């Protein structure tokens, strides 16, 4: 793990300088393509990309897990939905599935802690049948966290070998916006009221209780903000852990990762906390409709591309942004050059 | 023309109600897919869509024209770029071309007023070799405007027959952000300073002059804000006119049109001014980096999906949004249903 972390490559500034130069000479007013240009330069700096903005195979990793905190009345979806939906993931009927297929990406369903019998077709990395209830104690042990980090990391980088160059991260677990709020609050120093959202249609009347739960998790666990692994294990969840793992793995592998929504922001705060070197590999997707979105993003210093008012999760936002990433490559590679037209612009 | 305008169909509320119902039953928390849901319902209401969100063939229409106002020192690109770039459009090397191809859309280059010899491969609808200089008089005659409106309209709806279901609109004409600013100012009642942008990298020192030019165009022409055709003809341009025409045609045809950036916003204000019935067919794409973007959009009551800091034009933003439109259809059609999973959500 310390190994893994140490070995995260820095971006190739040399490749980046060449990219910029090339971009500047394309058939257009310099910088006219805004964020598409920036995006492309960002990709060129990623070592696993071979000095150029390029997209090979695409995968979306969905981390599924149940949470003890569900018993605190924080989630109106019935617990079993995790298991059901997870199964659906295997049939290509979910929101992520549909969106991924549209993006030509492949969805990988990973069970890291579902409170149900194993589901065939789902990758089994199950830590336990749901995590501990953060309202009265830690979600899991430090060891348990580090281990999953390792395991997910590896799996992630291993896909790299199969030709994957672009990752999308997602989750599935009833009541997960709660631990998410807790983490944000902790890493960010914001009060719970500020970061707690309605999750999957939580009735306005039930908000108050959700906030209390969050505050409690915090007070009881005393998670240390300067220690991401500490935070994750105490008030996080299996699914949160797994997302952070994907992020560490893609970074170690020198590859780009597309974030999703609020849950994903939480995991990104942790990964950056654990390894700042991770930052440059992260790519925002959309701007989640969850209440704590703006704060979480501000702390990440990220401005998403898409404003869709989405709040489904599953990695649906991630899939949705893939074409944008492809567009930047097409731009980079297929556009003609000013010089070839004898055009000169200031 | 009065005919055309009269015959613009209202959206099918019945189809819309069925869409919503169907959407609500999909494998997810109701409304969790935000704007993607809204988008889909919007499409279902379009008569040319056959009661459902669907996308057949896709086309991007690029209106190219030169402007007399170029002589007022408002644009740093050399005039000839219109002609050059237009030619490039025919080779698939431009920004729109690259983006359209990525979206599987076809680009249609239309010459409505280029100040150069005709370009083979380009559709010829040339009104004149550039429009009049708005700083000292009208861009063209009312008749000239109405005619192009008619001609572009028809061409547009005619594509509908060839299987096109989704239009994207774009332009190409050096110095065009100037007439654009003028129109915005007029329709919006904003002062020129507020709406005048840097266009294609206009040096900050040269801004002042651009604003004066705009104010002048206005004072001299006295365009009537309650008359879109009046505005267009006086301080607009051939390309502006043509964009408005695409919009009227797609609406008459009962089809959706994707807007681009600032120039496109201008044309949309005019079309809505001329025919409010046009509104429901319009679909924002991205949020242009041009200074007058926010005002123009506010007047259109539109919130774009994409924040890319783009300012290239050509219909590049339009192409970029196409996959989003496709995504809403996929969602609508390929997602599984809650009932089929025995899942019940509040
Ligand atoms: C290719 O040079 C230019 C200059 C201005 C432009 N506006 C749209 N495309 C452009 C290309
Ligand atoms: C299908 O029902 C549900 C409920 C919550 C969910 N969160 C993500 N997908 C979900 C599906």
């Amino acid at each position: 793990l310390h190994a893994l972390l140490r070995d995260i490559p820095a971006p190739d500034a040399e490749a980046m300088a060449r990219t910029q130069q090339h971009i500047d000479g394309l058939l257009k007013p310099p910088g006219s393509l805004g964020r598409l240009e920036t995006l492309a330069v960002q990709l060129a700096g990623m070592p696993g990309l071979n000095g150029t903005p390029q997209v090979g195979e695409k995968a979306v990793l969905v981390m599924c897990a149940d949470h003890g905190v569900w018993d605190e009345g924080v989630a109106v979806s019935p617990k079993i939905v995790t298991a059901i939906q997870a199964a659906n993931m295997t049939r290509g009927t979910t929101g992520v599935c549909v969106l991924a297929a549209q993006a030509g990406a492949k969805v990988h369903v990973i069970d890291v802690g579902i409170d149900a019998e194993p589901i065939p077709g789902v990758v089994n990395m199950r830590v336990a049948r749901g995590c501990g209830n953060i309202a009265v104690g830690p979600a899991m042990s430090r060891l348990q966290a580090e281990a999953l980090l390792l395991e997910v990391s590896r799996y992630t980088c291993d896909l790299a070998q199969r030709g994957v160059t672009l990752f999308g991260v997602g989750e599935l677990g009833m009541a997960n916006t709660t631990p998410a709020a807790a983490m944000v609050s902790v890493f960010t120093g914001s009060d719970a009221k500020e970061v707690v959202g309605i999750g999957a249609n939580l009735p306005p009347s039930r908000i108050d209780n959700k906030v209390d739960v969050v505050r409690r998790a915090i007070a009881i666990n005393q998670p240390n903000p300067r220690d991401g692994i500490d935070v994750l294990s105490k008030v996080g969840g299996f699914d949160l852990v797994g997302m952070t793992g994907v992020m560490l793995g893609a970074a170690r592998c020198g590859l780009p990762v597309l974030l999703d929504g609020f849950l994903s922001y939480s995991a990104a705060l942790a990964a950056c906390q654990i390894a700042p070197a991770v930052r440059p590999y992260l790519i925002p997707s959309h701007f989640s409709a969850e209440k704590g979105a703006r704060i979480a993003l501000a702390h990440l210093s990220m401005e998403p591309y898409l404003h869709m008012a989405m709040r489904l999760g599953e990695g649906s936002g991630a899939a949705l942004a893939m074409p944008i990433v492809e567009a930047a490559c097409a731009m980079f590679h297929n556009m003609g050059e000013l010089a070839a037209s004898n055009i000169v612009l200031p």
